[PDB]
């Protein structure tokens, strides 16, 4: 039976109209117009020559408004420039009409959020990606990517969450918050940075089982359990982030019947194998799916 | 090393401009407004009492233009039937009608569904439309008249409006000339689902990312000809394969012909005995050579 639990993106429409492209000099990327400002990375302030150890902060004196070309295609006059992190905080004469009701919050290892990756201020694509606990995310980034966003929407109120910075050799991503700071630490100069050891996601793996468990497919439950705090303790030293339960797993509990210590129990058993058996079509433990995902699509 | 190769929607924007929530009598579903029209599946004239067996046209006689509500989050001025959708007109044009075109997709090509509760969008996938002509995705009651659509530029291709789940989980809607994807009938009764098999082009496509991402131990220099795949496929459930310009670009992009890959199937059906390929030990057929080309 398919169960219907795929990658599903939030509709892009109210991002869209607010991409932009940025040029400073020789350097090309995207920008985010919201009300009278425009974000976008800082190394767009780089020449390539330079992007192996850039002075940021004697770059930025440097500049003058003339300085920064901002286009939007889906001319903005600068007024202001300033620095905020990693990222440039670009004023404009302009007000966007189309501004979204927005937030700035960062998101932590688990959560799920959508990504309208962009080239010269054109959006191409979406998808959806999961903040790892090495924070990074997989996803799709070419040449030119950097300044796609990343969203949630809960309600009206888009949650801005990311902005496209850089790859790592392992293929992975990462970028800034719209605090600046950006995820894991990682700096935005050119050089080979290498990521954190990564872990499963406890609280998506117990959704997704979850999921299993409301789709009919069910043999892995027993009645033994084991608790939060004996789980944490072992999750600790075999690559499992600590859980933290939420309402939205709760809900899952009671609609199934089976209890979270359960699934805890059922992790425990299954991460080495399924000795022959699937569940939801596969033969390791997902962990890219929420709670929340779960009680939406299902 | 992570490929890059993920499922990627078109932006949606263009469409979500142009849903629409249809009512008639106690129903509700989505609808497509596109200039002075708006489509829906046309089981909206259905109450739900005899969703079973409807008359259709006897319930299309029935109604008149009031009979249909359309709201925007309009009045309806007409009301024909075109296969098994409802083409209605209504006062007030679409301002923000994209340029488009209406398109059948084939078995093995993906498009980009925007799926919708009660007119309001509230998420996008992409699907691969399967060769018995089903889709999975992910389609909830209310879901009827979500649309499915790819761009080939600015342009987009109206391919698909949803309306209904089969026995085994996934789903099947018209294009947009009325017709059903597999001449299922959007009636409440069981119907025989064609088992599914492998698009070849799309598993070739899937072992050139492969390749591209530096995993090439399946690469031999044996080859397997078109044609001899093609008997071999009929037999072991796949499907017929269509060379392509995308394909031939992926062969030149990684110094391997399609005949390598093709043999390389034959292998592979029986298992990757103890490798991997892309974190896989079966073969992956929904990305297509578009997708890897334009991802890779
Ligand atoms: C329109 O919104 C709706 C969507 C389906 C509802 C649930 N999931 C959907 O995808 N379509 C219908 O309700 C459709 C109308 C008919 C006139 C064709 N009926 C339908 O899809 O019925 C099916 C529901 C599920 C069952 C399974 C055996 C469980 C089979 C019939």
């Amino acid at each position: 039976h398919h169960s219907g639990l795929v990658k599903m993106s939030h509709p892009s429409g109210d991002v869209e109209a607010c991409m932009v492209q940025v040029t400073c000099g020789s350097m090309t990327l995207n920008g985010l117009w919201l009300d009278n400002t425009v974000w976008c990375p800082r190394h767009v302030m780089c020449p390539a020559d330079q992007l192996s150890d850039p002075n940021y902060d004697a770059l930025l004196i440097s500049m003058t408004n003339h300085s920064f070309s901002v286009q939007k295609h889906i001319n903005l006059r600068v007024v202001g420039h300033a620095m905020q992190g990693t990222l440039l905080k670009l004023t404009v004469d302009v007000a966007n009409p189309s501004t979204p009701a927005y937030t700035f919050t960062t998101v932590k290892p688990g959560a799920a959020f959508s990504v309208l990756a962009c080239y010269n201020g054109r959006p191409t694509g979406t998808f959806t990606v999961v903040m790892r606990p090495n924070y990074t995310i997989k996803g799709s980034f070419l040449c030119g990517s950097c300044g796609s966003v990343g969203y949630t929407k809960e309600g009206s109120v888009i949650n801005f969450c990311y902005m496209h910075q850089m790859e790592l050799a392992n293929g992975t991503h990462t970028g800034s918050a719209f605090d600046g700071t950006m995820y894991g630490a990682f700096m935005d100069k050119q050089v080979h940075q290498v990521q954190l050891t990564d872990k499963y996601c406890s609280v998506n793996v117990v959704a997704w089982l979850y999921a299993a468990i409301l789709n009919g497919c069910a043999w892995f439950v027993k009645p033994n359990r084991t608790s939060v705090v004996s789980f944490n303790e072992w999750a600790l030293a075999n690559q499992f982030t600590e859980f933290v339960g939420t309402q939205s797993v709760d809900m899952l509990a009671v609609k199934t019947g089976v209890a979270i210590e359960q699934l805890l129990y059922a992790i425990q058993q299954l991460y080495t194998g399924f000795q022959g058996k699937q569940i939801l079509g596969s033969t390791m433990l997902e962990d890219e799916f929420t709670p929340e995902d779960v009680n939406m699509q299902i």
